[PDB]
This record gives structure tokens, C-alpha cells and sequence, in this order.
């Protein structure tokens, strides 16, 4: 699809059998995600953006589909805001700026 | 052009006769640049990232190019991590995300 800019560029995503929307953000490195169990191990680690910085449990080689397309990554856990998906997994989906 | 996101996208702008870096970040509402001097009257807002909120100044009708792209609008100025190219721009420069 192309997604225009006007509003925000929100997505629905499919995680740990769990239905959630997302934000498609080329300013984040990662994709971080509020609250929610996902299996396997974690290490901690601190994101900053603006307004400083968080505490998050990355969990690695998760799967997710992001409007139908299929992808595994990193994805991390903690107090963020909205849910935001990052450059980590907007490659594996073939997602481009275009202008 | 098209941009992938294997690498953060930044993009070469200018402000104030001055070239600076910036990252064209969807994920942003506005556009907010590192502490800098711009003419005119500004007005207050606080804007809210990863981290929580921080006071900024926003300046309107503004010229900056970004990628040599000619854009006229507003801009914010406080103590960002770096230079963010919001939707407000995005959409001037006819920025869409495509997969
Ligand atoms: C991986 C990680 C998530 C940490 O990356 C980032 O945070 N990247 C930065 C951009 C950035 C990149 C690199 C260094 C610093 C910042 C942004 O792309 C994040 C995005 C996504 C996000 C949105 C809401 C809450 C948290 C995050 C972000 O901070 N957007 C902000 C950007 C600033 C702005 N005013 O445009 C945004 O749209 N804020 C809006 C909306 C808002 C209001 C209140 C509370 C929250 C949001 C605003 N006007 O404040």
C-alpha cells in the first residue's frame, strides 16, 4: 500500500496470537511495544527519544505480521507511549519513504 | 527519491542559510530542530516523545529545504536529541511510506 502522512501512519499488527495497532516510525531505530508477555528470554535495556530515556525487556527472533506481510525481529517491552514500529522490522516488510 | 530503512534516514536540510542533518521521521507529529536562533515571535508547546515531555519554541511560516525540496512552515526548537523532520513537512515534500 501507500500510506499518506496526513495522520498518523497507524497499522494494525498481529503478535503472540494478540491483535494491536501500531505506529509505522522511520524515527525509531527499534520497535517497542507497551505491556504484554511474549515468551522466551529477555535482557534489559534503556531507549531514549525524546523527553530521555525508558527501561525495556528486549525479546529477541519474534514473529509479527504487520498488515499481512510476515516478519521476525527484536522487539521490545516496556512504558512506551504508543506502539511503535521501528526500522528493524519496516525493512523486513520492504517499507520505503518515497517523495 | 526512495529511501530504505537499513539506515536511519537522514537528509541533508536548510534553515536560516544554514545546512544541517535531520532524520525524516514519520513516527513525528512535528518537526522539532536542535537549539538554534530563528526570527520573529514564537509561541510555547510541549510535545511528548519516548521519554516524557519537554518544552519547546514553535515558529511559524518558516522556510526550510529539505533534500533540496522548498517547504515554508513550522517549526519547533528546544532541546531535541536531533533534528526531526515531522508529518507537518513530510507532507509538504509529498513524503509517503510504501510497501
Ligand atoms: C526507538 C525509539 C522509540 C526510542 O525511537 C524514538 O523515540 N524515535 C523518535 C525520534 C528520535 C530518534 C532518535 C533519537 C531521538 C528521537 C520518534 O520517532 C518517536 C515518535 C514516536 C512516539 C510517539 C509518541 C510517543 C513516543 C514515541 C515520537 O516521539 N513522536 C513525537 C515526536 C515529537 C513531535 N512533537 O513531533 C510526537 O509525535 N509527539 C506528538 C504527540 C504526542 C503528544 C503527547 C504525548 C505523546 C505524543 C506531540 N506533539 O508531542
Amino acid at each position: 500500500p501507500q500510506i499518506t502522512l496526513w495522520q498518523r501512519p497507524l497499522v494494525t499488527i498481529k503478535i503472540g496470537g494478540q491483535l494491536k495497532e501500531a505506529l509505522l516510525d522511520t524515527g525509531a531505530d527499534d520497535t517497542v511495544l507497551e505491556e504484554m508477555n511474549l515468551p522466551g528470554r529477555w535482557k534489559p535495556k534503556m531507549i531514549g527519544g525524546i523527553g530521555g530515556f525508558i527501561k525495556v525487556r528486549q525479546y529477541d527472533q519474534i514473529l509479527i505480521e504487520i498488515c499481512g506481510h510476515k516478519a521476525i525481529g527484536t522487539v521490545l517491552v516496556g512504558p512506551t507511549p504508543v506502539n511503535i514500529i521501528g526500522r528493524n522490522l519496516l525493512t523486513q516488510i520492504g517499507c520505503t519513504l518515497n517523495f
